């Protein structure tokens, strides 16, 4: 069935982001609860229909670790994506209730990213190109997506930032990057949730004890591209998950690990083995089962 804004009616919202909003609504032909991102773009209607017609091929991205598209569509000034509605939110969110992410359960996201990741590269050469704790959403079946990646060409012309970046050095310094920026994003992403807050500038000794102002935008860029990259500290993680990330955060892009590497690497290795009941682990955390 084709999505049409009449159709709709707001339930609620569920947040914002550098630009449009998302409210979770409920379709009211289907009875079916999404999160309808709104996205608001002064553009012309000739290439408004071509991302439209571009974000047509999330019908066919279809994958346990990938956000469901139900539709896209212009409405009066912005252009409507109608996806999954996810329960549990963004693990931005999640973070923010929980303190830190344990490592257990960082294993079992981290297998989620990669598998994602690999579906888009694989079956629909793409890459994510916004890969950060707000842009992977979960749910209270124990499920985790990404969403928010660059389908449409036009899309990320269109919308061509923020206080905290998630770019990697390459793309922080020019154009030449490609699908080996994922993994720093998901690298620094990680660390992040393991210890509870945006590792750049580095805690001191005086700050990781207490764990176990802000910085101006030019100094924190600076940081990324010529400092040396964060790390996860030691003692409190297992050596494999250091390993892992420190794989993810090698500055240059072809030294480091892709995700042929990374899939095979030992902490992935590990986390899927172990039995991490994330479901229970999420909604007791947050409140919702
Ligand atoms: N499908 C969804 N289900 C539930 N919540 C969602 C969904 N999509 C987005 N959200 C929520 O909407 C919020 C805003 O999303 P949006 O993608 O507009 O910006 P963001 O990714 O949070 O930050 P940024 O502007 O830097 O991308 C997210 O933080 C998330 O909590
Ligand atoms: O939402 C995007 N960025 O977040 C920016 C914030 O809202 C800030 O204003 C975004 O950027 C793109 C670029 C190209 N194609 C698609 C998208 C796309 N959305 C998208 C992709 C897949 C799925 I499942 C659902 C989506 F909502
Ligand atoms: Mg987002």
């Amino acid at each position: 069935m084709e999505l049409k804004d009449d159709d709709f009616e707001k339930i609620s919202e569920l947040g914002a982001g550098n630009g449009g909003v998302v409210f979770k609504v409920s379709h009211k032909p289907s009875g079916l609860v999404m999160a309808r991102k709104l996205i608001h773009l002064e553009i012309k209607p000739a290439i408004r229909n071509q991302i439209i017609r571009e974000l047509q091929v999330l019908h066919e991205c279809n994958s346990p670790y990938i956000v469901g598209f139900y539709g896209a569509f212009y409405s009066d000034g912005e252009i409507s994506i109608c996806m999954e509605h996810m329960d549990g939110g963004s693990l931005d969110q999640v973070l923010k209730k929980a303190g830190r992410i344990p490592e257990q359960i960082l294993g079992k996201v981290s297998i989620a990213v990669i598998k994602g990741l690999t579906y888009l590269r694989e079956k629909h050469k793409i890459m994510h190109r916004d890969v950060k704790p707000s842009n992977i959403l979960v749910n209270s079946r124990g499920e985790i997506k990404l969403c928010d990646f660059g389908v449409s060409g036009q899309l990320i012309d269109s919308m061509a930032v923020g206080t905290r970046s998630y770019m990697s050095p390459e793309r922080l310094q020019g154009t030449h990057y490609s699908v080996q920026s994922d993994i720093w994003s998901m690298g620094l992403s990680l660390v992040e949730m393991a210890v509870g807050r945006y590792p750049i500038p580095p805690p001191d000794a005086k700050e990781l004890e207490l764990m176990f102002p802000p910085m101006a935008i030019f100094e924190l860029l600076d940081y990324i591209v010529n400092e040396p990259p964060p790390k996860l500290p030691s003692g409190v993680f297992s050596l494999e998950f250091q390993d892992f990330v420190n794989k993810c955060l090698i500055k240059n892009p072809a030294e480091r690990a892709d995700l042929k590497q990374l899939m095979v690497h030992a902490f992935i290795k590990r986390s899927d083995a172990e039995e991490v009941d994330f479901a229970g682990w999420l909604c007791s955390t947050i409140g919702l089962n």
